[PDB]
């Protein structure tokens, strides 16, 4: 999780889509959806990033209805947006045992209790935080099976990016968790 803001610029689709749905969070902007395959997972949005300004427009005390006004009115030829990376996420490295596990147990992709003399302990995983994205990976909406899956099948070095439970609940408030499971970009990204 980068400290830093940077630019996008974003073109609509042949639908006037972008791919993105923003919540309002403590007078923030937020992603809560990144769509697979559209403009926002093309110029690189991931779930959680802060929406600092729209087409130079700072977004600080927008109900979600306004940002979602604002998208849909804007000349989208070209859109600018300044973006602050993850600031609610954190990102920790552990490496697999022998045995092939990092050391925890989570539940519908919260981490619930970590294991004694794990790496998981000792890079200091906390519990009551969900699991955003794995080696980069988005894994919001899977399965608990299949993000188990993802972390089966990585190398021995294993990447995780986390949230607090009571900040991930209140971004995700308000969307079907199919829509997630079904559109949240869970695409390791192009070049
Ligand atoms: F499984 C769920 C149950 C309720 C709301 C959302 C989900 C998506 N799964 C998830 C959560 N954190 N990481 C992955």
């Amino acid at each position: 999780i980068k400290q830093g803001i940077r630019e996008v610029i974003l073109c609509k689709d042949q639908d006037g889509k972008i791919g993105l749905r923003l919540k309002s969070i403590d007078n923030g902007i937020f992603v809560q959806l990144v769509q697979a395959n559209s403009p926002a997972s093309l110029v690189g949005l991931r779930f959680g990033d802060q929406v600092l300004q729209i087409n130079g427009e700072n977004c600080a005390g927008w109900s979600s209805d306004k940002a979602h006004k604002v998208l849909k009115q804007a000349f989208g030829e070209k859109i600018t947006m300044t973006i602050r990376d993850r600031p609610f996420e954190r990102t920790i490295t552990m490496h697999k045992d022998s045995t092939g596990h990092v050391g925890f147990i989570f539940k519908n992709g919260k981490i619930t209790s970590i294991v004694k003399d794990s790496s998981a302990a000792r890079n200091g995983l906390l519990t009551e935080h969900n699991i955003c994205e794995i080696n980069g990976q988005n894994v919001i909406g899977l399965k608990d099976s299949q993000i188990a899956d993802i972390l089966s099948t990585s190398g021995t070095v294993v990447t995780i990016t986390i949230m607090p439970a009571f900040i991930f609940e209140h971004i995700i408030k308000r969307m079907a968790p199919s829509i997630m499971k079904s559109l949240m970009d869970h695409t390791i990204p192009e070049v």
